[PDB]
RNA sequence: AACCCCUACCAACUGGUCGGGGUUUGAAACCAAAGACGACUCGUCCCACAG
RNA sequence: CUGUGGGACGAGUC
């Protein structure tokens, strides 16, 4: 450990590889504003990393966002853009008019806010606001209860303040952008801070009154055994549980350090397996506890220490060193190899394990743990389980890498310190491990609370259709009022509950619900070829036949494609009538509920394609949020970098503007006037005495000047000289510049405007049952997405485009399929960079599974 | 495997082979999540039916 | 407070 480690890994010590986007000095200057950019390589990739995070926070917050409004259903975004500022409190918010000096005597401001508090009270009294019953509800007792009209009002605000944040990059928007969510504590009230801390303490209570339910058990030999008193000892045990395996921990402690060890003269563990046989369990998970406080013990101790020492005697801990040390190996037997002796130096705790061998609360609340963190699982809220747990695994993993290239820095000898704006990433180790404490429980609660009328209409709508109003008469006089006019039934509610259990309960009609109408849910659902194709894929995975037998049961040998057909045609046409005239079978219990049964699983596998096919369509217009969300934050850097952009007038010209700034030599003109200043091209042939290794072939020997020489290599020269001029390392190419200058000729400013205001508004999800009938073939997701984008911009803006765009649209509206060339001028934006050029535009590496085929 | 970089051969060099690299490319190092439905084991919670 | 079934979540393999 002496003035070096591991500082001689190729990873952190090497040459500047001068990035493509040519803004590493901006990002470091904006980030850090110290750094040395031709010394290191390390800041770089730490602003890389955060750059990943804000994409799939922007992602995340924008299906957030649109979920929202798509629950409040008030034809108005709820959360959008100067609506719902954090800036203002609750009792402002609900008494602009008395505290008239908070916004600066603005008589449309006031008006605006009385409007939003009329919105925020109709959202409250929207019988739809059960779906987000761990956001807006809580549970007392047995019933669940509206939470405070402040709390509401401070979590809708964070929110949208949050979405505000998103895609700010301005400079003055009554809030400091860019750094408003590394800057919570000094840029949020006390309500806000007072509301998450409500809303973490309720799951820590949780919590700890399960783990003091269930501590007995740990108490008897961990608490024990260790001598460790019991009250220090459960938040050291959570936090083992929590992090004992290798996705927290970076390396392997149970699987492989454990079996390393009891193999020297204290293997009587192993061979004596007459009183080592019900003791082994939990005798192997003290010495994995044992192992994993050392651990911790040594990184805490290492930790806050060298804070003293500036920038030189810093040291690192053994933990990640040996994560270091694991990921310089390429080779099964070199992980082993490397176990193995790592296992001898950490066998200093021979006391320890001797003392093992003889075997026969308080957690953190939300005033300790960081505001982003808080926010995160209040977001966490309106998502679902795979989109939380891939955020969060994603957000994890980033941190993770951050706080070790943090560590990293100083044994290179990289002074770079963020500046007092960006020092939330200061600490990213406390931010990993909060994360990933959040993630351990963000999968618990019931999604659903309080099911209300609406609830039942909404089953009944993505069920059944060719109804009206009488449904609500239908409902009230069946399901809560059958004993009387109006009064509540007894234990005879079967119907309601199995209405419950099989649509409410389940998460996926949950997930459907927050993206999708009910109605339009089932409308889509009626196409063959889209059921057909889910599954196909279904069974592709390597299921059919269980589905079958389980709905269609018949012990008898069929084809696969006969027993999709069958499942098709099942799940087409499926309507509440079948259940409705079979109430009587569902409300009995007992031996003879096979039909039950054939109708819920029968409704699961309705929902499950219904789902998926809804999962794919918002992963794919994700993904394009995404790009937008790269292309706008590239122009704010390219802006901030020093060349001629302008970013107000970015949406008026389309998204384009950074393409064409990184080609080089503006064309799109009319008084272009640049083929004679870019006749260099003859300077540069009359230099190629410079190249002695292409002259002797090029004009000497393969001159041919019929054709080659003057009609082909001419526009060639021309073609590179106008590539030099590039302003982006992924355009110097040739071959890549001409095809964007080409592109940039025939892309409609106004088309492309529109294709990112609806990617980001997930305009897709709304039009998707109405724009999927017109189909002949479904090859894949990427294609019915982009064939019902293709046609909501026609829809649009139909007679309102000429040139290569009519026809590109006419050949989409007779041939129905998604046109290459329009994805290409649509994806023109994106050409600034050719890997998110080539990946969102062509259907061969847009997704990464599918790179199989 | 799309993109970028390196050694050698060749080559308008906007092209190929030979190998190596890429957390500093792209949802994109590794793990993990997703793709991906479904099955089993160990613990917790909730719901329904009974005393 | 005690039993029988279903659902959700934490941990690993197909
Ligand atoms: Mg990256």
């Amino acid at each position: 450990k002496g003035y070096a480690v591991v500082a001689n890994n190729p990873l952190y010590t090497g040459p500047v590889q001068q990035d493509m986007l040519g803004l590493k000095e901006t990002l470091e200057k904006r980030y850090f504003g110290e750094s040395a950019d031709g010394n290191d390589n390390i800041c770089i990739q730490v602003i890389h990393n955060i750059l990943d995070i804000e994409k799939i926070l922007a992602e995340y917050i924008t299906n957030a966002a649109y979920a929202v409004n798509n629950i409040s259903g008030l034809d108005k975004d709820i959360i959008g853009f100067g609506k719902f500022s954090t800036v203002y409190t609750y009792d402002e918010f609900k008494d602009p008019e008395h505290h008239r000096a908070a916004f600066n005597n603005n008589d449309k401001l006031i008006n605006a806010i009385k409007a939003q508090y009329d919105e925020f009270d109709n959202f409250l009294d929207n019988p739809r606001l059960g779906y987000f019953g761990q956001a807006f509800f809580s549970k007392e007792g047995r019933n669940y209860i509206i939470n405070y009209g402040n709390e509401c009002y401070d979590i809708l605000a964070l929110l949208s303040g949050l979405a505000h944040w998103v895609v700010a990059n301005n400079e003055e928007e009554s809030r400091i952008s860019r750094t408003w969510l590394y800057n919570l504590d000094k840029n949020l009230d006390n309500e806000y801070i007072s509301t998450l801390n409500y809303l973490y303490d309720r799951i820590t209570n949780e919590l700890t009154n399960s783990f003091s339910k269930n501590s007995a058990a740990n108490v008897n030999y961990i608490a024990e055994t260790l001598g460790i008193n019991p009250a220090e000892f459960a938040e050291q045990y959570f936090r083992f549980s929590i992090m004992k395996e290798q996705k927290n921990l970076g390396f392997n402690i149970t699987k492989l350090r454990e079996v390393m060890l009891d193999r020297k003269d204290m293997s009587e563990i192993r061979k004596n397996h007459k009183v080592f046989d019900s003791i082994r369990t939990k005798v192997y998970t003290m010495m994995d506890f044992v192992i994993y406080r050392y651990y911790i013990e040594e990184d805490a101790k290492v930790a806050a220490a060298n804070k003293s020492l500036p920038d030189n005697e810093k040291s690192l801990s053994e933990k990640d060193i040996f994560v270091i040390n694991l990921r310089g190996s390429f080779n099964d037997d070199q992980k082993d190899a490397l176990y193995y002796d790592e296992a001898n130096r950490i066998w200093r705790k021979l006391e320890n394990i001797m003392h093992n061998i003889k075997e026969f609360r308080i957690l953190p609340a939300g005033r300790d743990v960081s505001a982003f963190s808080k926010l995160m699982y209040a977001l966490t809220m309106f998502l679902d389980g795979k989109e939380i747990n891939d955020l969060l695994t994603t957000l994890i993993n980033k941190f993770d890498n951050i706080q070790s290239f943090l560590k990293v820095m100083p044994l290179i000898g990289v002074n770079a310190k963020f500046v007092e704006e960006y020092a939330f990433f200061k600490d990213s180790a406390k931010i990993a491990d909060e994360l990933r404490l959040i993630k351990s429980f963000a999968r618990m609660g019931e999604p659903i609370a309080d099911a209300r009328r609406a609830m039942y209409i909404d089953a009944i709508r993505i069920l059944g259709t060719n109804l009206s109003y009488d449904e609500l008469k239908a409902l009230a006089d069946t399901f809560s009022l059958d004993e009387n006019g109006n009064k509540l039934k007894k234990g005879k509610h079967g119907m309601r509950n199995f209405i419950i259990n099989n649509v409410i309960s389940n998460k996926r009609f949950h997930y459907l619900i927050r993206y999708g109408d009910p109605a339009h849910l089932h409308e889509i659902a009626k196409n063959e070829a889209v059921v057909k194709f889910v599954l196909g894929r279904i069974a592709d995975i390597q299921q059919i036949d269980r589905y079958y037998e389980t709905c269609i049961g018949k012990d008898k040998g069929k084809s696969v494609s006969e027993k999709v057909d069958a499942l098709t045609k099942i799940i087409t046409g499926m309507n509440y009538d079948q259940f409705d005239k079979k109430r009587s079978v569902i409300e009995d219990t007992g031996r003879e509920n096979a039909e039950r049964e054939k109708f819920k699983k029968i409704i699961s596998l309705y929902l499950t394609v219904i789902y998926h096919i809804l999962k794919n369509i918002v992963n794919i217009n994700a993904r394009y949020v995404i790009g937008f969300h790269c292309v706008e934050r590239d122009a704010q850097l390219y802006k901030e970098k020093g060349y001629d952009i302008n970013l107000k007038k970015l949406e008026e010209k389309g998204f384009s503007s950074v393409t064409k700034l990184c080609a080089g030599i503006d064309e799109t003109a009319p008084d272009k006037r640049k083929d004679v200043e870019k006749e260099m091209a003859e300077r540069a042939k009359e230099s190629i005495d410079s190249l002695e290794s292409a002259n002797p072939k090029l004009y000497a020997n393969y001159i041919k000047y019929s054709d080659e020489k003057k009609a082909e290599e001419f526009t060639r020269q021309i073609n590179r000289e106008k590539a030099k001029t590039a302003l982006n390392a992924y355009l110097r190419n040739t071959k890549w510049n001409v095809i964007i200058r080409e592109d940039l000729l025939r892309i409609d400013n106004k088309t492309c405007t529109l294709f990112a205001n609806k990617a980001v508004a997930l305009e897709v999800a709304r039009y998707v049952h109405a724009y999927i009938n017109d189909i002949a073939e479904v090859n894949s997701y990427f294609q019915l997405y982009h064939y019902i984008m293709q046609r909501i911009i026609m829809n649009e803006r139909y007679e309102k485009s000429s040139g290569k765009v009519s026809e590109y649209f006419d050949a989409v509206n007779d041939e129905k399929k998604y046109n290459d060339r329009l994805l290409k001028l649509l994806c023109v934006p994106f050409g600034y960079c050719i890997p998110r050029f080539k990946n969102l535009s062509i259907e061969a590496l847009f997704d990464r599974n599918e790179a199989a085929k």
